[PDB]
């Protein structure tokens, strides 16, 4: 694998979103990973429904929070239509995917890393976009502004965000906080913890969608 791996130079990400107030994180990354996996496929990089989860993924809450896995799977199972087609909202609302028109992205199904493992991630980043997870809630990420994020910053997982590259100290990661936030809306998060979670949990629970050429 590469030493460095930035999937936003491979157009396989989109601009950077801002959810809002709604505590809807975990449409956005695995949106987010779709979008890549769709891209390294199929060649097309489309900007797709993170409402459409958010209404019609059962087993999550909307904008009470939910379940990337879940997500994903969802997409596996009955596809996801694009954003410029059932638009963000910030808010549930009834499920409409039947009504939205244009074309669907479907994926096959979905992979998990092994949890605590900084190298498994990295070899899984190094071949597309993965959902992941950190603790977002401390004061030190809310105002992160850029550079290499080290902490301080706890393991309570709370925030799903999607990451899009890596290099030898850090992993790239696209946060849906605005393009006001961080360094036009990412942060590196330091590789090498002392954690076994790793630094803000990073390494606890990374998802990604399948999908085959
Ligand atoms: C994240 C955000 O919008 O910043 C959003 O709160 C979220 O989905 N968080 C997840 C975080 C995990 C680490 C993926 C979460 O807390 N999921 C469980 C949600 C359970 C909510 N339950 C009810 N009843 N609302």
């Amino acid at each position: 694998i590469p030493t460095s791996i930035d999937w936003r130079q491979k157009g396989a990400v989109t601009p950077v979103r801002n959810q809002g107030g709604c505590g809807s994180c975990w449409t956005f990354s695995s949106v987010a990973a779709v979008e890549g996996i769709n891209k390294i496929v199929t060649g097309q990089l489309l900007s797709l429904s993170e409402q459409e989860l958010l209404d019609c993924e059962r087993r999550s809450y909307g904008c009470r929070g939910g379940f990337p896995l879940y997500a994903l799977q969802y997409v596996a199972n009955s596809g996801i239509h694009l954003r410029q087609y059932y638009p963000y909202e910030g808010v549930q609302r009834q499920c409409r995917a039947s009504q939205a028109k244009g074309p669907k992205v479907k994926t096959d199904g979905v992979g998990r890393v092994p949890r605590n493992n900084e190298q498994a991630l990295i070899q899984r980043i190094a071949i597309q976009p993965v959902s992941i997870v950190v603790e977002a809630k401390g004061r030190a990420f809310q105002n992160y502004r850029g550079g290499i994020f080290a902490g301080p910053c706890g393991t309570s997982i709370d925030h799903a965000v999607a990451a899009v590259g890596y290099g030898n100290d850090y992993i790239l990661i696209k946060n849906s906080w605005g393009t006001g936030w961080g360094e036009g809306g990412y942060i590196r998060i330091k590789r090498g913890s002392g954690n076994p979670q790793g630094a803000c949990g990073v390494l606890s629970d990374s998802v990604f969608p399948t999908k085959n050429r």
